[PDB]
């Protein structure tokens, strides 16, 4: 096959993407070994669904797992009557998700389980895939002539040829694995044929962070989680927290081999030590550096000019309400809270009005990073930690380091009951989630 492994793509046909997937235990070859993973469509990652605005998606999920499951269409601004976080598909049963792709939408999205209490083990075991919304913007020469690839960043740990079980410490920290993979492959080689690459990046890990840096090169950020920036933004590195997506252009500067690395990053994970008094909690510190892939540049590379502009960001109405949400931890109990409470599916926490805009101030009073996610209603990050955000784009996950406040502009779109939660999915399973009702 191609030197660079990417998931199989399924495209809409005549404006319709009609597909049956089964969530199933699946024997595979993974990183040179044989293992049984939980997969959609018999692959890890699952197939990439590629659609255009106004397409109809009709996806029948058959549950062939021994436990209930469901889907979350992460990042899609569709109705929570479709993207229903409370729905349970029992073992052996099927459910059809049907929705229309919104008109004003572009970018990289993804699908994964969201059955409360069961997300972390199901996602860890391999249940994920990408969804790409194509854009008329993809036709501009500076993007059309770039070489495009999807990078699904997901780590894994295996024990006895199956995903490693969660330990108590894993429920506290979020589980990370020693196999740090791209598209389910261990350190693949990308032999570029063009001097400009357009990389769509997805962090589909439970808890691992990727502080991305390409040796000797900057990255040009052109999209965040849920849409394009207004113009490319040059960055030296790019942190991708769990659940986040980005698209970057890479302009290869000379012939050679360049490592794409996940550089050391301390997200505040904890360990335990006993030094004669003790036992107490002690910081794990930064992650060890990882090589993600080897990027080979072509001969005499002459990158395309960057796009001068991408997509203008919508002018939003003045906001009608300010919310303040506070995240806290009880680490030794592996319990996690929003405004002092754990999730209760019967309890509505926030009530808002459709087609109004809210300001959400999300404050991390814990010591760990927490990547905050809101379903259904993409937001504009205004500032984090008191620093203004350097671009305007739609996001649906925002990382908060210890002590930081994120200020979000949140237009409320579809009516109904939905959720917001930490996307370290162990923390969501352990209570860090709340309910928003839009009417
Ligand atoms: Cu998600
Ligand atoms: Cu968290
Ligand atoms: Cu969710
Ligand atoms: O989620």
């Amino acid at each position: 096959g191609p030197s660079f492994p990417e998931p199989k793509v399924v495209r809409s046909q005549g404006g319709l993407l009609s597909l049956k997937l089964s969530a199933t235990p699946t024997p595979l070859a993974i990183a040179g070994q044989r293992a049984t993973l939980l997969t959609y469509g018999g692959s890890f990652p699952g197939p990439t669904l590629r659609v255009r605005p106004r397409d109809t998606v009709r996806l029948t999920l058959e549950n062939r797992l021994p436990e209930p499951t469901n889907l979350h269409w992460h990042g899609l601004p569709i109705s929570p009557k479709v993207d229903d976080p409370f729905l349970e598909i029992p073992p052996g049963e099927s459910w059809t998700y049907e929705f229309t792709v919104p008109k004003e939408l572009a970018g990289t999205f993804w699908y994964h389980p969201h059955l409360h209490g069961r997300v972390a083990p199901q996602l860890f075991a391999g249940l994920l895939g990408a969804l790409v919304v194509e854009s008329s913007l993809d036709a501009i020469p500076e993007l059309r002539e770039a070489e495009e690839h999807l990078l699904v960043l997901k780590d894994l740990a295996l024990q006895g040829g199956r995903p490693a079980p969660h330990t108590p410490m894993d429920w506290m920290n979020g589980k990370e694995g020693d196999l740090v993979l791209v598209n389910g492959a261990l350190r693949p080689t990308l032999v570029a044929q063009k001097a400009t690459l357009r990389l769509r990046l997805l962090n589909a890990s439970n808890a691992r962070y990727y502080r991305l840096a390409l040796q000797d090169h900057p990255l040009y950020l052109i999209a965040a989680d849920g849409g394009f920036l207004e113009e490319p933004l040059e960055v030296s590195e790019l942190l991708l927290a769990p659940g986040e997506r980005a698209e970057v252009l890479v302009r290869l500067r000379k012939e050679g081999r360049f490592l794409l690395q996940a550089l050391p990053y301390d997200r505040g994970a904890m360990g335990m030590m006993d030094m004669g008094g003790m036992a107490h909690a002690m910081p794990q510190g930064p992650s060890r550096p990882e090589t993600l892939l080897y990027l080979i540049a072509p001969k005499n590379p002459k990158p395309l000019p960057l796009p001068k502009a991408l997509s203008p960001f919508p002018t939003l109405p003045a906001p009608v309400v300010t919310r303040r949400l506070v995240l806290t931890e009880d680490m030794m109990a592996a319990r996690f809270f929003i405004n002092g409470q754990v999730f209760d599916h019967r309890r509505v926490d926030l009530k808002g009005q459709a087609q109004t805009v809210e300001v959400w101030e999300v404050e991390n009073q814990g010591d760990m990073d927490h990547p905050f996610h809101l379903h259904v209603h993409p937001f504009q990050v205004l500032s984090v930690g008191g620093r203004p955000f350097p671009y305007r784009a739609w996001k649906d996950v925002v990382n908060l380091k210890a002590g930081e406040v994120a200020r979000l502009l949140v237009p409320l779109r579809e009516k109904g009951r939905t959720v917001f939660h930490c996307h370290i999915v162990e923390h969501e399973d352990r209570g860090m989630m709340g309910v928003l009702e839009v009417g």
